[PDB]
């Protein structure tokens, strides 16, 4: 049957490894709330004010899932023993149900408030899948589901940046008048998801999404040798080379020497030239992409109009931590407590880099374009990565690879949508008072992983994630990485190796 | 077509992995020579002769293949893949070919030896799959098939032990004129490998030996905790502790604290109370496994008779380095150099101990024996350790560990013995001179290895065995394990981790 | 005439060992702890004769 009191679905979870396919199933409880009292607006973002950096979102009343992460769908468990035997995964198909819906009544008498269940409120869930909203999730999100099974999973509003703000930020001149300024304010998108369909659900109902992915492969193989050393160090070569007169020095002419041979490749783009910028407050990458059509009005100038591009060198060597990438494990860290830096992965399709001789020595070249003959491997993603990237709708583009390490993807998975349906409330004045409920549910997702294992002639011992790559932490610090604190605190990895990265392990003959 | 310009197989080697099977191929070249001159003789196995320790063996012409360990059919690559990836293992089927022989004879005029390629002469091969001939394989022996494929593999000659000598000694004295002693050798057996019908193969021809075994299963999980604590703390239990009275206090009534529950299972067992004796040169094991019917005669006693029986420590915690199993990588180790002790594998069914409390304090039980309710796990096999051992042939036994860690199989793989088939020499002496030849060949054993992929619901990452737990070696110290001196030498392990052992990484719920 | 078959196993200078006493040379051993090592004789090949 169906009704209150018939639980609409049941708990799952777990991974099923196979050859061909990895299932990792995954369910959470997750709880929303009312955002903006059901308003939209836009308000400007402002910073601590020390820079002219300001942004302007329009904040809807919707909350979102977002399922973009390997920590969600993976355990420790899982993930390591995904990336020891399996030289690539890719995600075939996803599907995601929310359930159990509990819609209850938030009664506030004083300071002591109670709950009481109305039964007959419903949610609003909307999934868009054909990206005709503005894209909720962005990578390195803390809105991500969370890792472990037993933790709640609260959902964060969805808002979104109608324009540019600097753009449209009325500063102009009296001389100007900024009228091109203007004429972005009145072409400025507005998005209500109530234009498009969805549904209400009460608490016996439910509701299931299915997603397909089909996308690119990631590689969990390593590069024992730069594709510079692909040749025989023992057989001659027919080459030579011819070195101009430097000084004294006369031209020479001979044959290249066996043991170094000339590569026919080079060195995956990147950009090390530029440094980051200014305060912790303003947007610090070290190189800003922005958008400044004529007419328009900048008075800040820099990074007060654009976005920053960063990490900079795709595959070129981090020479500085600036370079690096790096994160939190917890939203509660602050300034090195907790923070994790990437590492070199020991791949030599990965950290290249490209010296410019002049004739008395070798130099570093600073920023490397994409150029013919490069060859480089994806940044080594750890479990903590986002999966994919939403990928531009553009006439033009060039090789995709973000440097986050993360997959472009231009559907991605769908955002699904929820809140709270209104529930008026009767009053003397225009004041539109409303009830406030909150409802706590339970969504599954429910991920198919494309894998492939490897085979290889190696002799020799590889590498692999050990649980020995641990360290102890917790109170007294006798509990180890992934495990729980005395207190229940998770305690979560203190480096890039316990993160788990791919392109370590297995060894791919070049 | 077939004869002498066609090569009779080619070669095989590999492995491949799937989830129910593994089959590793191998392929050696060996060589074995004239045995004996072509004699049956039984000499005195003599040591220095500073103890009675002596030994009497039966040599024959016959020299034998010795396939006995995992080192051979497995490279540290494919071992590392197996002890990861696999819970258990054991081997279907095995399958071994001879072919490619080349029978040549040697010619020496004085110091320069050339060798000339006969091409009529013939090979026996016999296989004892009945095991009617003593065994000639043993466990830990250094006859076995070489590591690095493309290594030369030299045969030994097949020997076997008709009698006890001390038994047979002959000593005795004039009061008891050692007539029980007498009658143990006029039934000797001696054994002639000729008895038997046998193949002989010659340059074109070949052969082909299939076994099939059933065996038991070796176990590659790990236990994290004893069995002891497979309760629950936080539970009260039912059961009372009485004290008797000691000294002042008085005796106690009391509940069994939720903490400490009595657990019903045991020690596995094992002997700590011997210790080794002698010089290097006697048989020095702690105990010493002999057989001295009445009447007989020992002038000698202790080791003299008999033999030992090392490590006597089952399961047992190894006290001392005595107990430790320990051996050899190369057959040049001497003390101390290239020599690789067992360490604990930290699996909790492994290295126990049992404490017998009397009122006051706890003492180490020093030789436990069978017990109901003991639980242990076998020894945690590298990869340099025999597969099985030949079960004797007797009406009663125990359960079956050999603390070695091998396998006690009642019909283990057939020896495959090989000589040369005597080419006698016209002669107008007795002299009974023959014709100096030698035989190579293609040795190839293929193995069908039984296995089954682990699956846990444990959340944290588990421990492997990483190329990072390897250790430099060779001339400038820039070689790793498992690799290639600049000499050629092949890099040994020098710890007991780097060969690989299992019941190290997977986790059993106990 | 044909030639020798050799291969690159690892990137010398990333190898080196000389590293210092300062930094002990942790991520240039793991380097070589990993160097891959093929031998032709892993996989099946074929043994001909003149015939």
């Amino acid at each position: 049957g169906s009704g209150v009191g018939i639980s609409t679905g049941g708990w799952v979870g777990g991974s099923h490894f196979s050859d061909k396919y990895v299932v990792t199933k995954n369910t959470r409880q997750f709880i929303t709330t009312i955002q903006n009292g059901h308003l939209y607006k836009t308000e400007a973002i402002e910073t601590t004010n020390q820079s002219g950096k300001s942004q302007r979102c329009v904040t809807t009343p919707w909350t979102y899932f977002n399922f973009n992460q390997y920590s969600c769908h993976f355990s420790p468990q899982d993930w390591q023993r995904l990336t020891n035997e399996y030289k690539r995964f890719r995600p075939k198909a996803m599907q995601v149900k929310i359930y159990n819906l509990q819609i209850k009544q938030i009664l506030s008498n004083g300071a002591d408030t109670t709950y009481n269940n109305d039964l007959t409120a419903g949610v609003h869930i909307f999934c868009d899948g054909e990206h005709a909203y503005p894209n909720a999730s962005h990578p390195w999100d803390e809105d991500v589901m969370p890792d472990l099974p037993y933790k709640t999973w609260k959902l964060f509003q969805y808002g979104y940046i109608p324009i540019e703000n600097e753009l449209a930020d009325l500063d102009g001149n009296a001389a100007g008048g900024n009228a091109t300024e203007k004429a972005l304010l009145y072409q400025m998108p507005f998005f209500l998801l109530e234009n498009s369909d969805h549904q209400v659900l009460r608490t016996g109902e439910s509701t299931e999404f299915t997603f397909n992915f089909d996308c690119e492969w990631v590689n969990n193989e390593r590069a024992y040798i730069p594709p510079g050393l692909m040749f025989n160090p023992k057989v001659p070569t027919r080459r030579v080379q011819y070195i101009r007169q430097n000084g004294s020095t006369a031209a020479s002419t001979g044959r290249i020497q066996p043991y170094s041979k000339p590569t026919s490749w080079m060195t995956g783009p990147g950009l090390l030239s530029a440094q980051r910028v200014g305060p912790q407050s303003s947007d610090t990458a070290p190189f800003m992409v922005c958008t400044n059509p004529e007419g328009t009005h900048i008075n800040t100038g820099a990074a007060g109009f654009g976005s920053g591009f960063d990490p900079p060198s795709g595959c070129l060597a981090p020479t500085n931590l600036e370079y690096k990438l790096q994160w939190y494990q917890t939203p509660e860290g602050t300034g090195n407590n907790g923070n994790i830096i990437a590492n070199p992965s020991l791949s030599m399709l990965r950290d290249q880099l490209l010296y410019k001789g002049n004739q008395t020595t070798y130099n570093l070249v600073g920023d490397i374009w994409m150029f013919p003959n490069q060859v480089w491997d994806r940044f080594p993603i750890t479990r903590e990565n986002p999966i994919w990237c939403k990928k531009p709708r553009a006439d033009k583009h060039t090789i995709m690879d973000p440097f986050d390490g993360s997959i472009a993807m231009d559907h991605p998975p769908g955002t699904i949508f929820i809140k709270m349906a209104k529930i008026p409330v009767p009053t003397a004045s225009n004041a539109d008072s409303y009830l406030n409920i909150y409802c706590t549910g339970q969504v599954s997702c429910e991920i198919v992983w494309e894998v492939e294992r490897y085979a290889t002639k190696n002799w020799r011992p590889e590498r692999r994630h050990t649980a020995l790559g641990m360290s102890l932490g917790g109170e007294s610090n006798y509990t180890p990485t992934y495990h729980v604190d005395p207190t229940g605190a998770y305690i979560q990895p203190t480096s890039y190796d316990q993160c788990m990265p791919v392109k370590t392990n297995i060894n791919k003959v070049l």
